[PDB]
């Protein structure tokens, strides 16, 4: 017997000069279940000066719910985006019983009205570059780059983690043109992005 929840979105985007975003849970087992819900840090460690209503609630089977996220604190950067995580546990409501209780998470980007529109519409401005053995994307934008796909030569690029917002990280060459996509605000893929080097 498990317990999980599907979202109703691969991520979301939030308005800081807004008063909050929604999240559609979506329990389609047969059997209730009891939702929790957090907001983490980057980290996935710390808690986040948000909140989730409802916190803790039983979601019949066949069913959904939209949850409210609201921001309640914390210092966020006007010029760029700041990631953090919504996280969404299923938990239930000689002998042996057993249970499979899932947490999925999904990424919050905080994104003042200042950053301006999609970071797909700005995402082929990334360059990449060697350093060394390995390759290195610097992202000139304000959006994290999640990064869909990667390759350089045709070939594929193993560890491909997401770029933060006017920030830099490092990749592992594949011995011996870059191209890539990225995950789009609706969970979709971009268009192909390509450069030199």
């Amino acid at each position: 017997r498990v317990f999980s929840l599907h979202l109703g979105a691969t991520r979301v985007v939030y308005n800081p000069a807004s008063s909050g975003e929604t999240l559609t849970v979506i329990n389609d087992q047969d059997y209730p279940m009891l939702v929790q819900s957090e907001v983490l840090s980057e980290d996935q460690k710390s808690p986040a000066p948000f909140v989730v209503t409802p916190p803790l609630f039983r979601l019949d089977g066949q069913q959904s719910s939209r949850l409210r996220i609201v921001r309640t604190g914390g210092e966020f950067p006007p010029d760029r985006e700041s990631l953090q995580w919504i996280c969404v546990k299923g938990i239930p409501p000689v002998s042996l019983n057993v249970q499979l209780s899932v947490s999925s998470c999904i990424k919050l980007f905080v994104r003042p009205p200042a950053v301006k529109g999609r970071p797909d519409d700005v995402a082929g401005k990334v360059e990449w570059q060697r350093a060394g053995n390995r390759l290195k994307g610097v992202n000139p934008t304000p959006f994290y780059i999640n990064l869909s796909t990667l390759t350089v030569g045709g070939k594929e690029v193993k560890e491909r983690e997401y770029i933060a917002p006017f920030s830099s990280r490092e990749y592992p060459l594949p011995a011996g043109k870059v191209q890539w996509k990225v995950i789009t605000d609706y969970g979709g893929t971009s268009k192909q992005f390509e450069a030199e080097l």
